[PDB]
């Protein structure tokens, strides 16, 4: 059998697990062992996006669940603990495993309970674990899904960084940003039609101030899983190369690409070696995903730029939208509000301000100045003033013809924004009415509601 | 021109063809023969599902079609024969063809008639074959697809078993497992929303009593296609490892993976070395498909455990669902009853028994004992008895919040199944009311119907 | 860094860039320079089929835009205008470019302004360039990528031609066909169900007199792209093999493969080698895409027959359908007349003829005379002459049972074709009406809306 490198020498070691975008160090050792691992499945909600809700299926508290790391001819004790809280039973398959169900059927742990089986690491490679509990789809749709490495028996070559990120499809009943508790969907999950396809369980989960960090000229090298359930990721990082990818525990390595599939259930390691500061975009190129539904997340390098291999800018709110900013919370904070009914004009400001970067910006500017002639402004603008319930018809249902605005005439077209949100068209017009020497007051997510019926 | 071994020499061949998922001989020559290939189409129903029937449109009277084996450089006579019953003509297009159309142009045949054309095998490697005739994905879409092997001159290594194995996504009218002859629905076919997802034309075609087989220490070569016409299959091994994977007759070979995507109209050839007993499953990891769909099939290995390498048992109903079992018969019986108006209880009761596995025992279990306080009991349950038609919402539309079973308190979620078809609804009830001292009598599909409208 | 090349030295370089899908000649040159690159984004309306137009969004008037050939070391200064008639803001990310954004932020563009950046082509590869505007998906779903190369500093090893392909999906508020102008759809971009997909922005773009050309023995190099924005490309040559197929940059080179995997976003360059005359299909292998949305373009092969190697025929409207003949410009004709309001029978009897090939053709044969007993007549047609309404009611909601034509009884299912537009269906049976001794008149796509709507 491969991994034949004798029985488990040395002490028991009971693994160290890793919560994402973490790794656990290299395991940095010549002998095989006997290495326990503990995981513990829980259900509870968390946050998918801002002021939206989602009961998660997780491994450890987190999607994806706790990195697991081990060397090839290592005997793994693997416990699984179902938390007393669960409604589901859960169990496992570890993708690497040699045996039926990757250990489905030893594994089924109701709640309240722990299973445990042993298996022999035979396969080095990244590989995708994720429980295997009827009906898989839900349990996975859920979040139910993680990382396991086996290394070589010499190790991975060492690099400055190594980083966990997972690509997964959701399936919401209420559609994108639609606030508040969202349940599972399973006509929209059997039809491979998600609401949300994220890395690392929610929008912005790797954006912003949670955006992955190296230094000009380090290596980073990233355990890329796609737990699925549906999609296929055309997995591509915006502005760089990946130096390797290596799939699962594959002979083959591709050097020198920038865009490669990982399927359905899948892992590879990518390495990228960092030349020129600014923020790196992993995306699922097909582009939708990317930029209509959350998949994507940053690497920021920091360091001198060096304009002989590229003069240009940090990337911004146009090509990036509202996640170019550290955070959205006051999106979170105004929701919150809104189900306390303590919602404040400022919350609604604070909450449009987030959510106009992109959206509203790459045509009005950042400070709603437009261009003369070509992008009417929003500061200070007598057209927006005339009419507050115009202002919700433009935002849902677009504008085209010529207009007069502060003087000037424009003959353009604004296109619809009917995927908005009542609450999002609220808050940001609300934003706009009380910047720039608008008029200031408010406008409701009841406000807007009629106007989308009518 | 590659494949350059000279004119045909010794006798000419008529190659012998195999239903899958059986494979012709090797054909052991050293030497380029002319290969006399006939190959029928027949338009016929067959069942897609238990009590599901559809208009099968098949190469040799099989989906896949028969299996043809030839050797690089071969020059291949190509009779193509349309059955007098068949309402449509065909032809064909066999990728690894040079020549436009892949042979399309000279196959066209009518019903009743015969073409043939010539072509000399130039390209080593296994290639999906298909229908050429407009409208060409309705064609494929009705199972028109196979594989030819166009081996290389030394043939392949010897393995001790080859299996043909050809994944297909299938569009119907009806929901899946809604009973009766299905039409295609060129809707759903033109939007790549497949009702089913299969491997050799069947739910159920590879698994159970049709498993293939092998023995610890074999190794086993599987053809594996994918018909399409519009999916890409993630495809996959649950708990082992694909020693190669080679596509079509390309120079690479990748090793050691267990995920590996298969264009829609591509084949592989996929080594498995079987290290311990029990059932592999191939998937489209695509989870909705494997586990939705229709798309499983099982590689069941006999032999020794060694604990060494896996402590763990084979597979049961928790991962597999009601596939675990050798056959699902009775549903075929129970839907056949319910046409010619004979259905019993005890019909309803065995199709229901073939369904509960999985669906219902992953949580009440398969005596319907459940676990107090976490699972409430299906057995001799008086929240069952109390209200029959309470059971019925209860399966369709799921349940929450406090109830008391057989003297406890349950305080969880019983998901909706409302994917269930009515009569699958009342064959799984009418089960659970005749078992386990329940007060028997019978739901009907009506009653169900009834319900879910209301 | 890769590249390493040292400074710029000799001229500075105007590159001159080709239109689809044609490429610029190589480089030719042993050391690196300043390349300066224009390249200007107008909007405008283009014919996305025949009748149907679209308000495209291109680089350099073209979709795919301009192509763009440098050599890796080369230090390119990319000039980005967007044309004063545009009513949208541009940039640029192009893969292989070193930095955030691949020039994103540095290339925002207003209409009537120019934007530059400068960046170091370090990385040798064929790769997609894109806009980089929110909505993201907008700009590419209206046209907006293109392919660079960046030879490796030999050059490509030389070939008898170079061509241009590039895939894309796009999402029309109207059906497959419709006539009209059609507005981009977002709720089908999103959902990913695009109603067209096609290479070069057009159905027929590359097919009949517009197929691209070599002649047997030659050697043909394709740029293959696949802007997305969504689907992921089967991407296949029918009745041949690529010699080679590299993706992107990568190290990785396959040899002999006839379908492969192109992601959202990516690139691969494949070589052909011509072996026997006839047209040669590139299509998206899912086939519904190929077959029912415009996924296919056709390399034409001139030269001798060689009967040993393939004795069938050359491509026809069985496989091809209404793409087999040199254009369709007989529907543009009729929808500008219907437009007009200057229709005239001969008008529909030309476009009818043009829409019969393949998709009634295939059973009815070119001639009209079906197959006696099998396929029943179109020429001479009692049973058609007897009704014409009935006649508007098979093709849209086909036939089946017993019918007595021309004396002779048939037994035999038509299927529906609901899909066809009421034009297409009017034009068609119009067609019919005044062909082989028919008694004339013709069918208003009027007629035909009454008939589908009962
Ligand atoms: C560019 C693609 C735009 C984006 C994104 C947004 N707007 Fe816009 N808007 C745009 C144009 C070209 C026009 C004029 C259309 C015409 O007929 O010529 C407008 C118009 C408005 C108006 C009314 C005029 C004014 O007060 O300046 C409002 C109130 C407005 N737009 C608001 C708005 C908001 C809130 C946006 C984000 C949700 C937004 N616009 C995006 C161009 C573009
Ligand atoms: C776990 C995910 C379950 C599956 C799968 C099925 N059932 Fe269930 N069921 C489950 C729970 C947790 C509960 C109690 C909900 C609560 O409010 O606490 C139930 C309840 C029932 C009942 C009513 C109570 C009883 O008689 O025990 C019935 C009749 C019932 N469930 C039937 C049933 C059938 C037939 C299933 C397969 C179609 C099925 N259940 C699946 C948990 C789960
Ligand atoms: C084969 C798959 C067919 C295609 C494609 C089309 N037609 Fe057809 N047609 C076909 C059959 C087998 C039959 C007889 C059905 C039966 O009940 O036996 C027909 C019938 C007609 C008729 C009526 C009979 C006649 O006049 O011959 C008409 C007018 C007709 N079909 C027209 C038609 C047109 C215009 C098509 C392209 C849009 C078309 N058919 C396609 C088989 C097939
Ligand atoms: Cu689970
Ligand atoms: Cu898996
Ligand atoms: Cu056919
Ligand atoms: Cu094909
Ligand atoms: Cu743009
Ligand atoms: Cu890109």
């Amino acid at each position: 059998l491969p991994g034949d490198f004798g029985p488990p020498r040395g002490e028991p070691i009971h693994a160290v697990l890793t919560s994402p975008p973490l790794v656990p160090p290299p395991v940095n050792r010549t002998y095989p062992a006997k290495v326990i691992v503990e995981l513990e499945v829980v259900e509870k909600e968390m946050q998918i996006s801002e002021g939206v809700s989602y009961t998660f299926w997780t491994f450890g508290g987190t999607v994806p669940g706790s990195f697991i790391r081990v060397r090839q001819g290592d005997t793994v004790e693997f416990h699984l603990k179902n938390h007393p809280s669960s409604k589901m039973p859960h169990n496992i398959d570890l993708h690497g495993v040699t045996g039926p169900g990757g250990g489905a059927a030893s594994s089924f742990t109701a709640p309240g309970h722990e299973s445990q089986f042993t298996f022999k690491a035979l396969n080095e490679g990244i590989y995708v674990y994720h429980c295997a509990t009827a009906p898989v789809g839900m349990h996975i749709a859920n979040g139910l899904y993680g990382l396991i490495l086996v290394e070589p028996p010499e190790g991975l070559p060492k690099v400055d960084h190594e980083y966990y990120v997972m690509q997964g499809d959701f399936y919401t009943a209420g559609k994108y940003r639609e606030k508040g508790l969202q349940p599972f969907d399973m006509e929209k999950a059997i039809d491979e039609r998600p609401s949300y396809v994220l890395f690392n369980g929610a929008e912005g989960a790797l954006t912003g101030d949670k955006a992955l960090h190296a230094k000009v000229g380090e290596t980073v090298r990233i355990f890329v899983g796609n737990g699925g359930p549906n999609l296929v990721s055309s997995f591509h990082v915006i502005g760089a190369i990946f130096d390797q990818v290596r799939y699962e525990g594959g002979t083959n390595v591709q050097k020198n690409v920038q865009t490669t599939l990982i399927p359905a259930g899948g892992a590879a390691v990518v390495k990228f070696t960092a030349r020129v500061p600014g923020s790196y975009v992993l995306v699922d190129h097909s582009i939708f995903r990317a930029f209509n539904k959350g998949a994507m997340a940053i690497l920021k390098i920091d360091g001198a730029e060096n304009k002989l291999v590229y003069s240009g800018k940090e990337l911004d709110s146009v090509y990036l939208g509202d996640r170019a900013a550290p955070n959205m919370s006051a999106v979170t904070k105004a929701t919150q509000a809104s189900v306390s009914g303590t919602l404040t004009v400022q919350d609604q400001v604070q909450a449009g301000r987030a959510l106009f970067a992109g959206t509203c910006s790459v045509c009005h500017q950042g400070n709603g100045a437009g261009l003369p002639g070509v992008f009417p402004p929003l500061a200070k603008s007598d057209f927006l003033a005339a009419d507050p319930k115009r202002a919700m018809n433009i935002v849902l249902h677009g504008l085209n013809g010529k207009i007069k605005v502060n003087g000037q005439e424009y003959d353009s077209v604004m296109p619809p924004m009917t995927q908005l949100n009542d609450d999002e068209v609220a808050n940001i017009l609300t934003y706009v009415l009380n910047s720039w020497d608008n008029p200031g007051g408010r406008v409701s997510a009841e406000d807007v509601k009629k106007v989308r019926a009518q």
